[PDB]
Formats: structure tokens, sequence, C-alpha cells
């Protein structure tokens, strides 16, 4: 991923977006009935699957193990989530967007205990990412960051395979911060409105992790088997007999 | 803080350092008879006091309002102390430097449950800042942009004056960025140097967002009352009598 140009990055990351998928509830029946928890957790499901094939078309991210890959997105995958939510409801202030036919609100999220506390904090950076006026293609930069970043400290110890792994990581996000400002470049940004607009998106990513966080501790308490790293395995480790 | 030069923000922050404490226990004693847990709550316990008066000569918060100084606090203060161990650790490869008489290595985080996991993300912390020869004068920015930054998103509502108050935060960090750019710049860093070293160092503060939700996820089931808010209160909300 070292030796595409700032602009070779940005359209392969809007190639690889992942599609936008519905809630599976039948519209015809009332609300009263469903499990939201029950709801939201059947999109997340359905939502990892789509991931592993983004994540699989991010530069880079395929130079490194399997067994590396997976430990990124068992360390990302909440934060790739959330940040996803956040930027599709954007343009719909007060309201999460889940899904397009998923559109709740704060008093929605009271429904199931400690959850507004979540909702309060997604809408509140989603409001943030509004202000900023977040562009899609710096969006997309994000999101990659946090594939990439989030584990990269917690590998455990360090062969020499290890190290060169991190180095590869950490060359291909230095690449990315090359198109974040090469794309604020390009909008006209002066010199000074650029690093000051680096640090504000990257400041962020500290938030993401923080809702993640909170959200992994409130997922640990409810109904929503097999470690998620050997589903994770069995979801990258594949075979290309299907070519 | 917005009319400082980035010269006048580094002298501000290197003035303010907080000391260097010591642990508190006869070293003429042996070391099995000692808590660790209470040996490092009570050293924890000392630094914020110190902590609450170094927040105070940050550059830009004592404009706030006392209850946005409280909340500030109470979403860094763990932040805040891990990211000052992590620097007192990096010229010590393996072990953690709590104080200068309390020198810890990943075994001796196994004496109580589930710590080592959470020395092993510290030392890993440190293991970076070394590998980038961070400096004195970025990590006093650092160290400042988590005070200003865990919290600015959860600010409950927001009236006018909450609207003013992440305004000036906001103006705050765009000034330490302003700093970082301009001690890079000074070091001889080029323009792409600069954004790389920029990012690589806030990404940094994503991992240390994530020991200290991790870190509070250990404490709360542990022997380490009134609300942390109402005594972090009580320290900030001082008289001037004393002048
Ligand atoms: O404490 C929290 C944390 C997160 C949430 C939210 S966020 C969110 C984001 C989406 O993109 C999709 C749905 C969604 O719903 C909740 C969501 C519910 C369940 C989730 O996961 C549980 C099941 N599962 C996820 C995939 C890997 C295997 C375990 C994930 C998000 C609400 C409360
Ligand atoms: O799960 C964890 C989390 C943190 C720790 C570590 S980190 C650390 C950093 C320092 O600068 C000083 C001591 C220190 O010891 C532990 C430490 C112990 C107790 C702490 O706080 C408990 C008591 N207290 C802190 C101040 C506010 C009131 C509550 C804080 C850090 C170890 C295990």
């Amino acid at each position: 991923a070292l030796s595409l140009t700032a602009d070779q990055m940005v359209s392969a990351l809007l190639d690889a977006e992942p599609p936008i998928l519905y809630s599976e509830y039948d519209p015809t029946r009332p609300f009263s009935e469903a499990s939201m928890m029950g709801l939201l957790t059947n999109l997340a499901d359905r939502e990892l699957v789509h991931m592993i094939n983004w994540a699989k078309r991010v530069p880079g991210f395929v130079d490194l193990t399997l067994h590396d890959q997976v430990h990124l997105l068992e360390c990302a995958w909440l934060e790739i989530l959330m940040i996803g939510l956040v930027w599709r409801s954007m343009e719909h202030p007060g309201k999460l967007l889940f899904a397009p036919n998923l559109l709740l609100d704060r008093n929605q999220g009271k429904c199931v205990e400690g959850m507004v506390e979540i909702f309060d904090m997604l809408l509140a950076t989603s409001s943030r990412f509004r202000m900023m006026n977040l562009q899609g293609e710096e969006f997309v930069c994000l999101k990659s960051i946090i594939l990439l970043n989030s584990g990269v400290y917690t590998f455990l110890s360090s062969t020499l395979k290890s190290l060169e792994e991190k180095d590869h990581i950490h060359r291909v996000l230095d690449k990315i911060t090359d198109t974040l400002i090469h794309l604020m470049a390009k909008a006209g940004l002066t010199l000074q409105q650029q690093h000051q607009r680096l640090a504000q998106l990257l400041l962020i990513l500290s938030h993401i992790r923080h809702m993640s966080n909170k959200g992994m501790e409130h997922l640990y308490s409810m109904k929503c088997v097999v470690p998620l790293y050997d589903l994770l395995l069995e979801m990258l480790d594949a075979h290309r007999l299907h070519a």
C-alpha cells in the first residue's frame, strides 16, 4: 500500500465501502413486539461479514498474516461498526440511523437497561462530525486507520515477523496520513488548517475507542459459544476455490 | 491560551509539570509484607492532588467553568496518570517506573488478579514512545490534549455557555496542535514527517484511552464513598485566601 498515490488510496478506499443493510423485522407488524437488542444484534452480526470483505480491500491489510488480520479485527470491529453508524446518522440530528428502516432517537434507547448512555455518546459524535462537515473521503480514511491502529500495540510478544508486521502497518498508516493531508490540501485548506483538521479528526478516534470499550462493557452482560477469534478466523481464512 | 506563541505554550507547559513522587513503604522492611495495590493506590491518590494543580496551569483550563473543569478531570485522570507512568518508564525497558523506589516488571504484576494484562499494555506503550524517541516537549503537549480532549464530547446537553466552553476548548486544542507542528519543524522534520509524526502521536492517545477504560474496569472490582466528582470539586473549587 506504499506505492499507491494519495489518489489511488482514496479511490481504493471508496471502492471498498460496504453496503447499507436493512433491519429484519416485518414492517407490517407492530413495534412493541420486537426485541430492540435482538434487532440491533442481528443487524450487527450481518454487517460483520461485510466488514471482513471491506478490510481485505484496504491497501496493505492482506499483506499481513492471517493471525494478525484476525487480531486487528477482533480489536476494532465494534469501533468500525460505530464509526459507520455515526457517519450515516450525521444528517439525522437527534437520531441514530442503525438502518434505513431503523431510525432511533434517545428515548428509544431507554428501552434497554444502560443503553441510552451509549446512544448519547454516539449521537454526540454524530453531532461533532456534522459540525466539522466531515467528508466521505475523510471518513473512509478514518475507518481504515481504526482497523490498522486499534490492535497494533497489543500484538503479544514480538518475533522478527511480528516486527515487520508492525513496521508495515505503521507505513500504511503514514500513507493514509499523507492521503488525509492531500485531501485537505486539494480542498483549499491552508497548511495550518490542515494539521489542525488532521488532529481534530484523529482526536475523534479517541472518543470512538471510548464508546466501543463502554459498548463492550454493556454487551458483556446481555443476550446478544465460539470465540470471536475463531469465528473471525473462519471468515478470513478462506480458500480461493471460488475464483 | 490563544495569544500565546507556540513557544509560550511549551514553556508554560514545561513549567507546570508536576513533581515525581515516591512510594510509601519502609524500604527497611521486606517486600512480601506490602500490598502492591495498596502501594499503587496510595501513590495514585497523592498524584491526584498534584494533577489538579498542573491542570490549572494549562493554558485555557481555568477560563472554563468549575463544573467543566471537574468534568474534564473526572474523565481524564486515569489516562493522565498512565501517560505519565509510560513516559517515566520509557528508559526502563521491561519495567514500569511507578516511582523511583518502585520499579516493577511484568511478573511483579501477576501478583494481583488481572493486572499483568494492564501492565502488558502500559509496557508496550512505553516501548512505542521509546522507539519514536518521544521528546519531553511533545509529551507535555500530549498530556494537555488528553486533559482537554477526553471529556469534551460528553458534556451533558448544550446551553449557550456550554457551546462557548466547547468552542474555547477546541481553540486551545488547535493551538497545542500548532505547537506540536512548531516543535517538529524546529527539530528539522520535513513537512511530510511533521504531519506523519503528529498523527502517530495522536493515534497513541487512542491506546491510552483504551488502557484507562480497561483500567477502570479492573479497578471497579477491588479495594482501591464520596463521588470522585465531589472530591474533584472540593480540590478545584478553592478560595484565594492563601494568596
Ligand atoms: O452496549 C452497546 C454497544 C453497541 C450497541 C449498538 S451499535 C450498532 C452499530 C451498528 O453498525 C449496527 C448495530 C448496532 O447496534 C448495537 C449493537 C448491538 C450488538 C452488537 O454485538 C453483539 C453480537 N455480535 C456482534 C458481532 C460479532 C459477534 C457478536 C453490536 C452492536 C448498543 C449497545
Ligand atoms: O486496573 C489498573 C489500573 C491502573 C493501575 C495502575 S497505574 C498507575 C499510574 C500511576 O501514575 C500511579 C500508580 C498507578 O498504579 C495503578 C493504579 C492503582 C489505583 C488507582 O486508583 C484507585 C484509587 N483512586 C485513584 C485517584 C482518584 C480516587 C480513586 C490508579 C492507578 C493498575 C491496575
